[PDB]
């Protein structure tokens, strides 16, 4: 091995500013840090400068470097999809035809007639909400009806709500597995199908932990199924785990928050593994793109830089430290949707004494699947290509 352990952080959303066919997608002018970076009048985020973030490209506060650490390059997306699912699936090597669907005005009756003809239950809501305010407006009806509240977010799920005391929790996992094979469609295919049962009475509903995920497996076996099968660690951290349906991960760890994903790299900082560490550092996407709030979105940059160099002080000679975005999600652009934007690609091992240089540009986020196949030794993926040799 060139390396024994590498550790794999996506930044969740944190584009570097719009893709080629970004017009396709409604997204010409996106430009995620960019965009944040003018909102704060200069962002600081001193180490990843000293990565080489400003080396891919200047933004305000975020200049280039003479010597940044390691290998710095921005990656297109070759999948069809700006969706959570796409762009992980491609990181791992896959190519993703059939994009998943976002719904900001509900589901398409087609869809909801179906799920009431199989179910024997009348749907109300059918909105993008979160949990808190769809229980305010709808809870009440749903415990005196029997009925399903259909709901929801900025990313494509479709969440169903009902009273833990009203439709046993047995009777909701049901429904959701019904909606699952429904939404299996391109006509309205839904990344994930949740269960949200609540408890609790009109003025006072709370969401239970007993809430259920339906997720589609990756439409192909992964970098990650084939490290699994070659007997590598692969440590899951946050969402990836759920991202990836659990596919090719011997170890998972929950996340609370973007401090505490990077709290949990440290914990794997710490541990003696051969194979890939894997986060996604979601708080960007799900708390401040989505709510297009630049201000939280830079505060958070900013949070997440300072804790870095603890990362650059336990990486070993043998690591390697990558870290990339999976799309973009510009706090400063109409709607609710992601953007299709390029994203950074920083690698650093503290063996390279000469810091790093310019990569090619990636021509599909699979090129960092490639470059893990190939330091592991294990069957390489169908698309991308490495940058292993170039480091
Ligand atoms: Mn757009
Ligand atoms: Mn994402
Ligand atoms: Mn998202």
């Amino acid at each position: 091995n060139k390396y024994k352990r590498i550790f794999l952080v996506v930044m969740d959303s944190v584009g570097i500013g719009e893709a080629p066919d970004a017009e396709q997608f409604g997204d010409l002018g996106s430009d995620t840090i960019g965009h944040i970076a003018e909102h704060m009048n200069g962002l600081q985020m001193p180490n990843m400068v000293k990565l080489g973030l400003g080396n891919i490209r200047e933004m305000k506060g975020i200049s280039k470097v003479e010597k940044p650490l390691g290998y710095y390059t921005k990656m297109q997306e070759k999948s069809t999809g700006k969706d959570e699912m796409t762009g992980h699936w491609e990181i791992m090597g896959l190519y993703i035809d059939t994009p998943f669907q976002v719904f900001p005005e509900g589901f398409p009756k087609e869809l909801l007639d179906e799920l009431e003809e199989k179910t024997g239950r009348k749907i109300i809501g059918n909105k993008p909400a979160s949990g808190t305010e769809i229980l305010d407006e709808l809870g009440q009806e749903q415990m005196e009806t029997g009925s399903l509240i259909v709901y929801t977010s900025a990313d494509s799920v479709l969440q169903i709500a009902a009273h833990e005391e009203v439709v046993p929790l047995d009777e909701l996992y049901k429904i959701c597995k019904i909606a699952r094979e429904l939404t299996l469609d391109e006509k309205y295919m839904v990344g994930r199908v949740i269960a949200r049962p609540f408890v609790g009475e009109p003025g006072n509903f709370t969401r239970t932990p007993n809430r259920h995920d339906y997720a589609l497996k990756p439409f192909g076996r992964t970098v990650m199924n084939e490290l699994k099968d070659s007997d590598y660690d692969v440590i899951a951290i946050g969402k990836i785990s759920d991202i990836y349906d659990g596919e090719g991960v011997t170890e998972s760890l929950r996340t609370k928050s973007n401090m505490d994903g990077m709290d949990k790299l440290v914990d794997t900082l710490n541990m003696d593994f051969t194979g890939l560490s894997f986060l996604n550092l979601v708080d960007f996407d799900a708390l401040f793109g989505h709510r297009r709030d630049p201000q939280g979105y830079g505060e958070a940059l900013q949070e997440y830089d300072a804790r870095l160099p603890e990362v650059f002080a336990k990486l070993k000679e043998d690591d390697l430290l990558l870290i990339t975005a999976d799309h973009g999600n510009d706090p400063i652009h109409p709607g609710t949707d992601h953007t299709r934007e390029y994203v950074p690609l920083l690698a650093y091992s503290p063996s390279m004494k000469e810091g790093g240089q310019e990569l090619p540009l990636r021509q599909t986020f699979a090129d960092i699947g490639a470059t893990v196949a190939e330091n592991f030794g294990v069957k390489m993926p169908e698309y991308g290509t490495s940058f292993l040799n170039e480091l």
